[PDB]
């Protein structure tokens, strides 16, 4: 069986490459008995329109930014980004593999013609704040640059004031004083572009921003496979995301190394308490999206009672 997947990411891109872990790892347990050709955001078809192709037969699956589907079902955006809901990639994991997610998954997207195979993540993103954050408190009247939607409205809720900005303009809006803190991106990029350098209170790990890239492929062509096939490629998907948590991390720590050294960058790690109350205050602005729509609400039944059940949010 030969598979092609096209990925939501560049030639270049270390996501794209990480994903070669895949491709790569569904050959080598199989012996040989499936590949997966790994093809560049585009290539065969707009990224927004991965799933059509791969119940067309035009490719066979996709890695991809299920929040681009949004469109197709508010359900779609709720659980690909979750604001607030995590403070590291294992706790989103297990949610999918053990808490409901991976379900929830088919049950959105076999509608489709596809099959979820797996989860995985270009990472927890860290927060830029030039003012100390030790407390959810502290957000209040914050100048925020958040990316419109749920993120802006999440941080809204918490009194601080959304600021919508391109992530080309968010360095000089720090300095000039036009916004306090910042969504930007991953520790190790929010510190090699310099941010926590003019910001000097990040918080890390993060709060908010969590994406959720799904693997998945055609729900006929996956079907025909024998159990131990599918079992394997399940297999190689785990081992992908699991080195593309690991990789990050480990960019990441090297990031929060250097910044400590230098000391000047204070690194807040919010307590388990503060990060359960920011959770409580996301789940006021996820319940409104749980309105719009049933598979909305099956989301956000799935997910309030997985993070009631951890511990991680208010029973
Ligand atoms: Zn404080
Ligand atoms: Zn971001
Ligand atoms: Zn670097
Ligand atoms: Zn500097
Ligand atoms: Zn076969
Ligand atoms: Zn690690
Ligand atoms: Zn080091
Ligand atoms: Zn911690
Ligand atoms: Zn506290
Ligand atoms: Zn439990």
């Amino acid at each position: 069986h030969h598979f092609r997947f096209q990925s939501s990411d560049p030639a270049g891109n270390p996501n794209f490459e990480l994903q070669h872990v895949f491709a790569d790892k569904v050959k080598e347990l199989t012996n040989g008995e499936v590949t997966i050709e790994l093809m560049p955001v585009g290539t065969i078809v707009d990224y927004k329109e991965t799933p059509d192709a791969i119940q067309a037969g035009l490719i066979d699956g996709h890695i991809t930014d299920t929040s681009y589907f949004a469109g197709r079902d508010p359900a779609f955006g709720l659980i690909a980004n979750p604001v607030g809901a995590w403070a590291d990639p294992a706790q989103m994991i297990d949610f999918v593999e053990n808490g409901g997610g991976k379900e929830l998954m088919n049950e959105l997207i076999n509608p489709y013609g596809l099959q979820f195979i797996g989860v995985s993540t270009p990472g927890l993103e860290a927060f830029v704040s030039k003012v100390p954050l030790d407390t959810v408190e502290d957000l209040k009247g914050v100048k925020v640059r958040s990316p419109e939607g749920l993120i802006a409205n999440v941080f809204a809720a918490a009194g601080a004031n959304p600021v919508n900005l391109p992530s080309s303009e968010v360095y000089t809006s720090l300095d000039k004083g036009v916004i306090d803190a910042a969504d930007y991106s991953v520790f190790s990029v929010n510190q090699d572009t310099g941010m926590n350098d003019i910001a000097p209170h990040p918080v890390y790990p993060g709060f908010h921003s969590l994406p959720l890239v799904e693997v998945s492929m055609n729900k006929q062509k996956w079907d025909a496979l024998t159990p131990e096939l599918q079992a394997k490629i399940t297999e190689a998907q785990k081992i992908f995301q699991q080195t593309q948590i690991d990789t990050l991390h480990q960019r990441d720590l090297e990031a929060v190394e250097a910044a400590k050294a230098g000391g000047k960058i204070t690194v807040h790690d919010w307590s388990d308490e503060e990060r359960a109350k920011f959770r409580g205050i996301a789940r006021g602005e996820w319940e409104k999206v749980a309105g719009q729509s049933e598979m909305a609400q099956k989301v956000y039944d799935t997910l309030v009672t997985y993070l009631k059940d951890k511990g991680l949010m208010a029973e």
